[PDB]
C-alpha cells in the first residue's frame, strides 16, 4: 500500500512538471541568480513595455495584467486537477464547484514560488516587479499585493518544492466542504488519499522537518484569509473605480 | 497510435467545457422536441392567446416584446460562448485585443448553429426549453419583426440533416472561434496553429462518430459560408429596425459586437 502512495506522489508530479510552465525550482534558479528584466519604477515598467511584448493609468494597467495572467494561471490548473485520479469520474457541477474555489488558493500558494521578500517573477519569469514600486502604486492598489508577499515569506520558509507542491495543490481542488456540493463523499474519499501521499511525501523529502505537514495544513488558513481579503478589494475597486471599465467582452471574460 | 491520442484527449476535453458551459444541450433539445417523455413537455405558443397565457405558466406591443426576450437571450449566449471559449486551449494565451476581436465576428455564427439544435422545421424550444414558439407565428409577427427567425430556420433544417451530437458541435464551435481571417486580428499565425489542432480533432471525432458519413467534414465546412450569410441578413435588418423604432433599445454587450462588423 507504501507503494500506491510513491505512485501517486510521482503521477502528480509529472502531471505538475507537464502543467505549469514556471515551476519552484526553474524560478529559483532566476531568483537566485544560479537573467530577468527589472521594474522598479515608472522609468523601468515603461521600457519593460518596450523590451517585454506582455498581453489609461500605470496602477489600473498593472491591475489588470495580473488578472489577464489569473485567467491564465485558472486553465492550467484545470488542466492539473483532470490528472488528479478519480477527479474526472466526479458529478460535473461538483467538478465546476471544486474548481471555482479553490483557483484563487491554488494561484496565491503558486505565486509564492515566483516571490521573495524583494519581487515577483512575472511574463514566464522574463521581468521582475519589486514588492517596493508595488507599494509605490497610489491607493487603493498599494497594498494590492503586499498581503501576498507576507504570505509567500512565511509559505516559502517551509522549503517545499515542486513534488510536495504537486500533491498539496491536489488536497486544496479536493476540498468536501466547498458550498453546493451535491455528492461529497468521493472528495472526501479523494481528499484522504492525497493527505496520506502527501504525509507520507513530506516524511521522506523532509525527514529533520518535524511535524511539516501539520505546519502546511496550517497554511489553508492563511490562504482563506488572503483570498476573502482579495475578494473584500475586488468590491471597494469595483465601486469607488470609474476608470475600471473595460471593452464589455472583456468584462465578460476577465469576471 | 499517439498523435490520435491527443486529438481525442482534445475532443474529450472540449465536450467535457462544453456541457459546463451550455445548461440546454443538443441532446436535451431533441428529448424534450421528439416528446417521448411526460415531465419535459413544452407548453407551445402558436399566437396571442397562447403568449399571454404562457406568462403564467413559464418564468421570463408584442413583436417587440419577443424580439427584447430574444435580445437577452442572445446576450446570455454570449456570456456562455465566452465562457467556453476561456477552456479552448491557447484562447486565454493570446493577445488580448485578438481575444476580443475573435469574441466580436465569433459568437453570432455559434448562437446560430447551436439555435438549430433548439430547433425544427415547425419551431424553436425557448425559456430553457420550457417554451416552443411555432415558426408560423413568429413569421405572422409585424413588419419587418415577421422576417427575423426565418433564414435560421431555413438554415437548421439543412444544418440538422448532418445530424450532428454535441461532442461533433463543441470541437465544431471551437473551429469557428479560432478563425484566422478576421477583420483586424494582430497575430494571425498563433490562431491557426490552434484552428490546425482543432481541424484535425474535428476531422477524426467525425471519421469515428460518423463513420457511414462519407465527407461530413467537408460538408460541415462548407455550412459555416451560410453562417456568415444569415449575420449579415441579420445586421440589415437591425438597421432597419434602428430607423422605423427609435422607442427600441438595444443591449450594449450587442452593439459594441455589431459596432464597425464588416
Amino acid at each position: 500500500e507504501s507503494a500506491d502512495l510513491r505512485a501517486l506522489a510521482k503521477h502528480l508530479y509529472d502531471s505538475y512538471i507537464k502543467s505549469f510552465p514556471l515551476t519552484k525550482a526553474k524560478a529559483r534558479a532566476i531568483l537566485t541568480g544560479k537573467s530577468p528584466f527589472v521594474i522598479y519604477d515608472m522609468n523601468s515598467l515603461m521600457m519593460g513595455e518596450d523590451k517585454i511584448k506582455f498581453k489609461k493609468e500605470v496602477a489600473i494597467c498593472i491591475f489588470q495584467g495580473c488578472q489577464f495572467r489569473s485567467v491564465e494561471a485558472v486553465q492550467e490548473i484545470t488542466e492539473y486537477a483532470k490528472s488528479i485520479p478519480g477527479f474526472v469520474n466526479l458529478d460535473l457541477n461538483d467538478q465546476v464547484t471544486l474548481l471555482k474555489y479553490g483557483v484563487h488558493e491554488i494561484i496565491y500558494t503558486m505565486l509564492a514560488s515566483l516571490m521573495n521578500k524583494d519581487g515577483v517573477l512575472i511574463s514566464e519569469g522574463q521581468g521582475f516587479m519589486t514588492r517596493e514600486f508595488l507599494k509605490s502604486l497610489r491607493k487603493p492598489f498599494g497594498d494590492f499585493m503586499e498581503p501576498k508577499f507576507e504570505f509567500a515569506v512565511k509559505f516559502n520558509a517551509l522549503e517545499l518544492d515542486d513534488s510536495d507542491l504537486a500533491i498539496f495543490i491536489a488536497v486544496i481542488i479536493l476540498s468536501g466542504d466547498r458550498p453546493g456540493l451535491l455528492n461529497v463523499k468521493p472528495i472526501e474519499d479523494i481528499q484522504d488519499n492525497l493527505l496520506q501521499a502527501l504525509e507520507l511525501q513530506l516524511k521522506l523529502n523532509h525527514p529533520e522537518s518535524s511535524q511539516l505537514f501539520a505546519k502546511l495544513l496550517q497554511k489553508m488558513t492563511d490562504l482563506r484569509q488572503i483570498v476573502t481579503e482579495h475578494v473584500q478589494l475586488l468590491q471597494v475597486i469595483k465601486k469607488t473605480e470609474t476608470d475600471m471599465s473595460l471593452h464589455p467582452l472583456l468584462q465578460e471574460i476577465y469576471k
